[PDB]
């Protein structure tokens, strides 16, 4: 289990426009297109992204392609974050990979709002880190995502995946 194969379950595949959560221009693999509500732009964006004229349509090696960049497009946000390396490098494998869905979900900026949840993590106080985690808008956003990644960064495990 890893990252990838962990986003994925998160996301979900579409190879179609689509309103997230608080709806914005969302595809594939939950990759962003735009915060506006144009479905304008969603299409222009999708298609600079594409380097084509999707008309709204990708192609799954398209998804996954965006995909991969996105996984690693996180990865350094957070590597490029002084907030959130810190608790990164402090983390191991499969914690790490909570982290970066975290972040690859919300934002570097979104997920540094956690300021004491990011302070137990890397105090390691797995326990008050879930709760404190849990008792979010994120978690009343998305309950379920948000609870398998909770319980990853608690168990440090991928249980919650199986």
């Amino acid at each position: 289990m890893n990252i990838f194969e962990m986003l994925r379950i998160d996301e979900g595949l579409r190879l179609k426009i689509y309103k997230d959560t608080e709806g914005y221009y969302t595809i594939g693999i939950g990759h962003l297109l735009t915060k506006s509500p144009s479905l304008n732009a969603a299409k222009s964006e999708l298609d600079k992204a594409i380097g084509r004229n999707t008309n709204g349509v990708i192609t799954k090696d398209e998804a996954e392609k965006l995909f991969n960049q996105d996984v690693d497009a996180a990865v350094r946000g957070i590597l490029r974050n002084a907030k959130l390396k810190p608790v990164y490098d402090s983390l191991d494998a499969v914690r790490r990979a909570a982290l970066i869905n975290m972040v690859f979900q919300m934002g570097e900026t979104g997920v540094a709002g956690f300021t004491n949840s990011l302070r137990m993590l890397q105090q390691k106080r797995w326990c008050e880190a879930a709760v404190n985690l849990a008792k979010s808008r994120w978690y009343n956003q998305t309950p379920n995502r948000a609870k398998r990644v909770i319980t990853t960064f608690c168990t440090g495990t991928w249980d919650a995946y199986k």
